[PDB]
């Protein structure tokens, strides 16, 4: 057995590569927010928020599990504070992705009243709470759900340990059916997959969306045809009650207001004169409706259209955000399962754990990658700040 400070230390020298990168980064990402107005948006508190539980993991939770390597003699509830520690950050950071989600759900499905609903106040409010929350899930095993009344005695006497004091490591203080059963499958599992959720309605909204404004658009096109080849005052009459609804309904900007005011009153002009039955008559002034078309509709079906890809490629960035801290913590989570539910297996090896373990610290880092490379607000103030 080769000698253990050799392999700890490149677990070690790696953690603390993560760290450095972990802070570097996410400062950054909290400098451009509180720099740039055009980022000072409730989204991106959350974002800062995120920012925050990854500054602690490189400042505290990555210090702690390269203690915890160690095994040193610790009193047990000690030992349990900093090896609990970093489930609060990762449960903070599971709150303020849903919230990410939720917040670009009510974006996309209620545009008309997300700045009445959606505030920074409100926001702020809701991330106290979900780190208090973040406390109370993660230190529950400091309410006694531990393993200290079962110390495992004959490994701190091997290590010399005093009264009171075990070896610490997370596993022997650590319940694995909180971190099975309360950890994983309630607070991790769960919440991933409600925003799973989130998303595909996100998804689903923004396609349907998009899909009707193309409707509303054939629909004007469409009945403007009927007009022309229409043979008598009535059918001209059926085709422009259509497109008046129609017209309305796209209407639901001084110059976007104009355009469809000068539409719904060239349809009752036609309208009118189908009426009176002057159908020739009525076929010329639909045909005055295709200079408004080009002049107004079709620029706000366009800037409608943009606004709304621009959504879907927003809500796409915030996906991966949540598809990554899945993809790092899983492994970590899945051993667990396999030491939980299957004590006939040998345990994961120590490479293995290692392993596991700086990878769901890497998560901490790519977060500012995925802003830089996604949102050009972002792109651009960081360049600023690292030029200047
Ligand atoms: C505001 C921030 C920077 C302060 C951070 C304080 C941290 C480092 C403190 C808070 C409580 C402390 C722990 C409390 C009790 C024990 C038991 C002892 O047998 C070994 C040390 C150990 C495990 C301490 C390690 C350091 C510790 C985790
Ligand atoms: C911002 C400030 C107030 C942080 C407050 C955290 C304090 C109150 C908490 C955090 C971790 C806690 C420690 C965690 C573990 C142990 C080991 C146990 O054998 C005696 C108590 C002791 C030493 C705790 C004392 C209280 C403690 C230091
Ligand atoms: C989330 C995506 C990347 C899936 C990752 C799956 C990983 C975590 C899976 C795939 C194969 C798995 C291993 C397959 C077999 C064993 C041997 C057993 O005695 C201990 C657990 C162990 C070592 C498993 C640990 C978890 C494992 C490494
Ligand atoms: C996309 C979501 C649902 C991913 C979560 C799937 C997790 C919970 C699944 C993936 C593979 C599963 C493991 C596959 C094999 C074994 C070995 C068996 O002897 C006990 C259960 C155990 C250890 C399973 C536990 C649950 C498990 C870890
Ligand atoms: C302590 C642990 C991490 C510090 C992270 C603190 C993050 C604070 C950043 C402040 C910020 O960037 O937000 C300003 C806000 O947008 C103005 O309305
Ligand atoms: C011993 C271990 C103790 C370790 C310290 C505990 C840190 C706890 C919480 C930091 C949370 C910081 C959250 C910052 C979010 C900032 C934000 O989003 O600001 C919104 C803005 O104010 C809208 O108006
Ligand atoms: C700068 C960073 C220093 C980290 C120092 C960490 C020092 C930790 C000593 C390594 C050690 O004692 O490792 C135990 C090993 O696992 C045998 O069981
Ligand atoms: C800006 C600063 C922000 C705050 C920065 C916080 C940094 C915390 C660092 C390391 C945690 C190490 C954990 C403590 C290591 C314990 C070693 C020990 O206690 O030795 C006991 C042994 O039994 C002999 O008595
Ligand atoms: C802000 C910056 C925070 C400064 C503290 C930084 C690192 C603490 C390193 C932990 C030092 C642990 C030494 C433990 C030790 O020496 O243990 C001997 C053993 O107990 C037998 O005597
Ligand atoms: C906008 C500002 C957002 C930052 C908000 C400040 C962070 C709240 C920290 C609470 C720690 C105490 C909570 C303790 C609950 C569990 C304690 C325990 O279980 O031991
Ligand atoms: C939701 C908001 C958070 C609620 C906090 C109150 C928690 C009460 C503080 C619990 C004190 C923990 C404690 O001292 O427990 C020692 C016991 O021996 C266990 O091992
Ligand atoms: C969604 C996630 C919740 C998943 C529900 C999973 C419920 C698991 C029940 C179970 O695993 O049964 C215990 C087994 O007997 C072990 O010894
Ligand atoms: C389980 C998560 C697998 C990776 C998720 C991912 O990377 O994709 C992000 C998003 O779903 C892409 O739009
Ligand atoms: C998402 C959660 C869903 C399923 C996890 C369920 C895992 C249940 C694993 C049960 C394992 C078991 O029963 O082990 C018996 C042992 O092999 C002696 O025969
Ligand atoms: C590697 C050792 C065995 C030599 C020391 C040790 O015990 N290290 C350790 C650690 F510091 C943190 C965790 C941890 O965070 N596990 C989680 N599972 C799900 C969410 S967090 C697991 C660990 F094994
Ligand atoms: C990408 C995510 C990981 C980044 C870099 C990972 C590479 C190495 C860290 C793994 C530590 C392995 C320790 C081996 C020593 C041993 O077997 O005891
Ligand atoms: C542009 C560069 C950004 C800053 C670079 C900082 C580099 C820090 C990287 C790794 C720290 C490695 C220290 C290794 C000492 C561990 C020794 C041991 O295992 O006992
Ligand atoms: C991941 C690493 C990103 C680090 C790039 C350099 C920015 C650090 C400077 C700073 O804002 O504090
Ligand atoms: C290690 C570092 C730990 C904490 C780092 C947190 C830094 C994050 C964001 C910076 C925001 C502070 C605001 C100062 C404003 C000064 C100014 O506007 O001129
Ligand atoms: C920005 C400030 C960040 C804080 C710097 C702290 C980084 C130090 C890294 C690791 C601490 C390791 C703890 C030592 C374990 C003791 C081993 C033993 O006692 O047997
Ligand atoms: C704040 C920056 C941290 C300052 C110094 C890092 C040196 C830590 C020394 C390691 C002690 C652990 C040990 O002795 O095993
Ligand atoms: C440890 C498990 C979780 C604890 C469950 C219950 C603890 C807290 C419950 C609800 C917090 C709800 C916040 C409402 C505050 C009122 C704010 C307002 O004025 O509108
Ligand atoms: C490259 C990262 C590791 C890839 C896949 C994990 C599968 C390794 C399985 C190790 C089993 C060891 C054992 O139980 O004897
Ligand atoms: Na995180």
């Amino acid at each position: 057995g080769a000698p253990p400070i050799m392999g700890s230390s490149v677990y070690i020298t790696v953690e603390l590569a993560i760290a450095v990168l972990a802070i570097l980064g996410n400062v950054l990402v909290c400098w451009a927010v509180w720099l740039n107005s055009n980022l000072q948006n409730v989204t991106n508190y959350f974002v800062v928020s995120l920012a925050a539980a990854d500054i602690l993991v490189g400042v505290l939770a990555i210090p702690f599990a390269i203690t915890i390597s160690t095994g040193f003699c610790a009193a047990c509830h000690g030992c349990l504070f900093i090896a609990c520690f970093v489930l609060v950050l990762a449960q903070s950071s599971i709150f303020s992705l849903l919230a990410i989600a939720i917040d670009r759900y009510i974006a996309i499905a209620i545009p008309l009243r997300y700045n009445g609903l959606v505030t920074g106040t409100r926001a702020a409010g809701i991330i106290a709470i979900c780190w208090v929350l973040s406390f109370a899930i993660g230190l529950t095993p400091m309410l006694g759900w531990n393993n200290c009344g079962q110390p495992k005695e004959g490994k701190a006497h091997s290590q010399g340990c005093g009264e009171g004091q075990v070896a610490c490591l997370f596993e022997d203080v650590v319940p694995m059916n909180y971190m099975v059963y309360f950890n994983f499958f309630a607070c991790v599992l769960v919440p991933l997959l409600l925003m799973l959720g989130v998303y595909l309605r996100i998804f689903a909204a923004a396609r349907r969306q998009l899909a009707d404004l193309e409707d509303n658009w054939e629909t004007l096109n469409d009945n403007l045809k009927v007009i022309e080849k229409a043979d008598n005052a009535a059918q001209v009459k059926d085709a422009l009650t259509k497109m008046r609804a129609a017209a309305l309904d796209a209407q639901k900007m001084k110059d976007f207001r104009h355009g469809f005011d000068i539409l719904v009153g060239q349809i009752d002009d036609a309208l009118k004169l189908a009426n009176e039955g002057k159908v020739k008559e009525a076929q010329a002034a639909a045909e005055q409706l295709k200079t408004t078309r080009n002049a107004y509709i079709q620029k706000y079906l366009e800037r409608a259209r943009s606004t709304l890809q621009k959504e879907v490629h927003a809500a796409k960035s915030a996906a991966i955000i949540a598809g990554l801290f899945a993809l790092c913590w899983l492994p970590l989570h899945i051993i667990n399962c396999f030491t939980f539910f299957c004590p006939d297996c040998s345990h994961a090896p120590l490479w293995l754990m290692y392993l596991a373990i700086v990878l769901a610290h890497t998560n901490s880092v790519v977060n500012p990658f995925i802003y830089a490379y996604r949102i050009r607000e972002f792109r651009q103030t960081f360049r600023k700040i690292i030029r200047s």
